[PDB]
């Protein structure tokens, strides 16, 4: 009935798409969620358009699209809200659900306290 | 004695910088590093050598650079390890060591698993 779209931005070096294929596994291992795919906004496959029609032909009615991305910024308000037609090929009984990046998370200055000290 | 540099990608919206600034208060507030600094890859002040070299003047040796990206690619893979001059200045005394971006790791599908359901 709900489907999670996770999109990343995608890059001609791989570790953009590998990144989002280890986080959809790490979210399928989780079991919330009945249909999980993957788009990349570009240079990569999948592409958004392609994960999101991926997800109605499993049956979604309802799509969350989560941008895997740190903040805000043109890729987040333009591209993407475009590709997804919200702002100008979806049946009109179907809603995406367009939600809100990472942003500046407790979590993440757990990770950056990490990483500064090769954790 | 040591400092640590965020970096992050930088935009021409002003949602990316913020992002940092946000970042760095965060870290600042857990009072672990003498000096915290951050810089923009591109289009924002301060830039990278800029946060660099603002860390050497208030007397660091040893430079912990954390790039606040969530995998590699160009830009740190090129354009950072340069603008860090680590491929192609600093004074001889001072070490800059470049950490690793943030990865697919378990708090990201943490927060991708809240931004899902609006939290
Ligand atoms: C559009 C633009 C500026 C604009 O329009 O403001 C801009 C904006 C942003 N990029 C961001 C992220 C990434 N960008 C890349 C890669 C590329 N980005 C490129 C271009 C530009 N990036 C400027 C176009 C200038 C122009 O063309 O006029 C490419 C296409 C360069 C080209 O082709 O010219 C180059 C690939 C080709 C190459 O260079 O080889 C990667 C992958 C990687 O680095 O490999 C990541 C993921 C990093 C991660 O993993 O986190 C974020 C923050 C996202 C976040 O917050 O997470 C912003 C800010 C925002 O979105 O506003």
């Amino acid at each position: 009935m709900e489907a999670l779209v996770l999109v990343g931005h995608g890059s001609r070096l791989p570790y953009s798409k590998e990144l989002l294929v280890k986080l959809a596994e790490k979210v399928k291992e989780r079991n919330l969620f009945p249909i999980v795919e993957i788009g990349l906004m570009e240079f990569s496959e999948p592409t958004i358009p392609q994960a999101v029609k991926k997800a109605i032909e499993q049956g979604a009615k309802r799509i969350i699209v989560v941008p895997v991305f740190l903040a805000h910024g043109i890729h987040t308000t333009r591209d993407i809200p475009r590709l997804l037609g919200l702002i100008e090929e979806i049946p009109e009984d179907v809603e995406i659900i367009y939600r809100e990046p990472i942003g500046a998370d407790d979590r993440i200055v757990d990770i950056i306290i990490d990483r500064a000290f090769g954790r």
